[PDB]
């Protein structure tokens, strides 16, 4: 089958053939689209076809499909599976896997960079202390004094689901949130639940507005242990505005390194439940979402006051005006401090080029329009006018439940 | 089978029981979502009529009543006999309001029950259509206090006697492909403008020429008519702060009136059913003015603001975009023409959505279209999960008449 996508700004039409290699489900049906829904221990039975599907793809990619090496590897994996009920990936396969999981991430606008990913193999890790060390090394490497480098660290795969490695933090670096008895929130409201756990686990909270959370690290299905990332490894950027001098006095800063740590990495049917990965920020993540979401730092009001906008009626677009200025300040600050960041105009333009390239050389590029379009100024970016097809390819990054909801406590 | 939608800003969860009454298809499959794609006989007819009559009689609390059965019978006899059937005035109005109610891409549906329906099924000629359309324009415009309206022309018979409004909106500005290679007026309307010229229109080759109506009656050849200028309410665009903004020479019309869709009710097809409400400000200032393939004025405005247009990271585009939309809202409000900003409108949609879930079991919604084209995440709709599905009565897309016209 052929599927066409049109860009309504340029009339450029592209033809998808890659969707035929789609596997997993979308959530949608012929009667309902679930396009805007955030979120819609394996047998050897299901395991070898998934292993084989993956190895066929790997060996095609290296132009060795049907080779003796290809055939031997299949044979080798088949037996390891029937002997031991699972199998081990070669380093090459692991690196290929992780790069492709990112390449396949339909919600990621930054995918033009997918082939440049530093893969850290942490499959020899056995304890939370070992995890802490690997994660420190990842943070130092990825930060690179502000010249950020994409990286992923891969801890041992799931076995029986009873010995999972998990990073309990949703991101490696994030600020605490503290709910006050008066109902107000100190710090990042997003992180109140996790902060409470940390405190419960023994963390001494400074109770400031921008406290870097400790790492809560779980190895081999044991109870998680707390660790503090050395502060010297945590690069932060004081936020100021190039024209408004009062902006610095808001007392805002943000960390440089966005590093997702709660997702599951699936490769050839194997499940890596601890796989922190990091790139660099697109400005709107901080300036639009982190600062201006009503459920986050929520600073539109205070910024708007200081700008003396007309705040009596929404039709003054005071919220819109303040939002822009804040996003200007975020970009200005990172650039001024030589910390890697990308504006939404740049990142969406690059994505369109990436996407067209992927259609030509790959037969498609699965993309989630809902996530790809930036949270401000949507239609003045080229992705808004771009039809996209969303489908699931493996290897992939998947959501998994939060560990505190599933963990069987040892005590 | 019962579905939940969550609002990630408020944690409010709603349960959709209404999608189970959807019949038409989304374009999506288990393997591929097409949520962002813009365009995804007597035996056929009676169950469609029945489905509709059933929901109609349910609405007036007379389900399984004698009148219900009688009507069902009557319509059945009539299809058996005539191969179609005619809607009672009450059913036409109910159906039109519900077509709007079911429009999953429409953010303004909180107004759905307050829609003035003009029955033009007695129309036979294009001159008759022109008269009805002028009356609609005048009624809906109402000196600037806009009132939603729809005018419904005769239903399709054999597809060779179609009534069609060839225009996409009752009121739009012409577009001309220049020898300078650029484009004068609205680039969106080049093709239509040419057809107007090929059909006789004398273009005043300006930048904001209100297009003539091109009207097709009973499947016959389409005719040109010019809307009385005094019925077309336009608004000069000025900025409350920037004195220079007026020099751009920008204006827009007050009445958004979609004229190219198909109204399906009880299996019957109304190929000519122009409808109108009032603008949300972003439709003009974000899309009509700042879209690259439209008036595309971002650069001119940014220059007049003397912004650093060297690097994209200065967000000069974003700044001009906000100001432009400020001016649009300011101009309309200053001239007392009804308009709604994207904050007010989305806030209304959330309340409508909650009303609908509570009193109907759901509200089909297309997030890709409901979220405004600027400042998306600072509006409540961004954080709102929506389920998209197709209910009837409905407004459907249909082919442009000129690809299908047997001249
Ligand atoms: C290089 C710079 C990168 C940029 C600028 C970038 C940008 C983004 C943005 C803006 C999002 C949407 C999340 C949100 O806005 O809330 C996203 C999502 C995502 N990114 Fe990237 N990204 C980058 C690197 C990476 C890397 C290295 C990986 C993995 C190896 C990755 C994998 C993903 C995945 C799996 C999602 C989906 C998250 C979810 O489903 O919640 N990205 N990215
Ligand atoms: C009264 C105030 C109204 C407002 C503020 C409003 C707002 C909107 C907006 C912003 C859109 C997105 C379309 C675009 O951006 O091009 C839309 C779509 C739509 N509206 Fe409403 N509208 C109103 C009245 C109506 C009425 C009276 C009807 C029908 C009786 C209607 C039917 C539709 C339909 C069918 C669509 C989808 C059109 C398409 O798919 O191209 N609207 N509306
Ligand atoms: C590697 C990377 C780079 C970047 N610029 N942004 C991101 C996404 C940031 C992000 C922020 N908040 C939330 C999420 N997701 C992650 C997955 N999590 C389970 C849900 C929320 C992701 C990731
Ligand atoms: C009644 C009404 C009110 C309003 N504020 N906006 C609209 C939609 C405006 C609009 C602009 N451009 C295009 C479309 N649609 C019309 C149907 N057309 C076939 C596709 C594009 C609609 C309609
Ligand atoms: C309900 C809706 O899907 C939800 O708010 C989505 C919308 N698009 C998004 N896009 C990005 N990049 N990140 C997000 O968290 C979301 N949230
Ligand atoms: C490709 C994409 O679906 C297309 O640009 C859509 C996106 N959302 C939209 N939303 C509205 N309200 N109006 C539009 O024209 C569009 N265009
Ligand atoms: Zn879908």
């Amino acid at each position: 089958r052929f599927l066409k996508v049109k860009n309504w700004e340029t009339d450029v039409v592209l033809t998808d053939t890659l969707h035929l290699k789609s596997t997993l489900e979308t959530g949608c049906t012929e009667h309902i689209c679930m396009g805007s829904i955030m979120l819609p221990v394996r047998t050897k039975d299901q395991l070898f076809p998934l292993a084989k599907e993956f190895l066929d793809q790997y060996y095609s990619s290296i132009k060795r499909f049907g080779s003796k090496a290809h055939m031997d590897r299949l044979e080798e994996v088949n037996k390891e599976i029937e002997s031991t009920s699972t199998y081990q990936l070669k380093d090459t396969e692991l690196i290929y896997g992780a790069k492709h999981a990112w390449r396949n991430a339909s919600r990621c606008v930054g995918r033009i960079q997918w082939s440049k990913l530093q893969v850290f193999d942490a499959r020899d890790c056995t304890t939370a202390h070992g995890m802490f060390n690997y994660i420190c090394n990842h943070v130092k490497y990825a930060t690179n004094k502000g010249n950020l480098r994409s990286a992923i660290t891969i801890f041992p795969q799931r076995t029986d689901g009873k010995h999972d490695f998990r990073v309990w933090n949703s991101q490696l670096i994030r600020y605490a949130g503290y709910k006050q008895p008066d109902g107000s929130t100190l710090g990042d409201p997003a992180n109140v639940q996790f902060t409470e756990i940390c405190i419960q686990q023994g963390w001494k909270a400074p109770r400031g507005r921008f406290d870097v959370l400790p790492l809560l690290l779980q190895a081999n299905g044991n109870d998680p242990e707390l660790f503090q990332i050395p502060p010297e490894l945590v690069l932060e950027v004081p936020i100021r505005h190039p024209k408004f001098d009062w902006f610095k006095d808001l007392g805002l800063k943000w960390y440089g390194l966005p590093a997702v740590s709660n997702m599951l990495l699936e490769i050839g049917g194997l499940e890596f439940s601890a796989c922190p990965f990091s790139g660099w920020y697109m400005g709107t993540e901080i300036g639009v979402r982190n600062y201006c979401d009503n459920s986050r730092y929520n600073i539109l009001e205070e910024v708007a006051k200081k700008m003396d906008l007309d705040m009596r009626k929404t039709s003054s677009l005071w919220k819109d005006q303040a939002l822009v200025e804040i996003n200007i300040a975020v970009l200005y600050s990172f650039q001024s401090d030589k910390v890697t960041i990308v504006d939404h105009h740049s990142a969406t333009e690059s994505f369109i080029k990436h996407m067209e390239n992927e259609y030509r050389c790959r037969g498609g590029c699965p993309a989630d329009w809902v996530w790809i379009v930036p949270p401000m100024s949507g239609s003045i970016t080229p992705v808004f006018h771009q039809e996209m097809l969303n489908y699931r390819l493996t290897p992939s990054f998947e959501y998994q439940p939060d560990p505190w909801n599933t963990h069987v406590w040892k005590g």
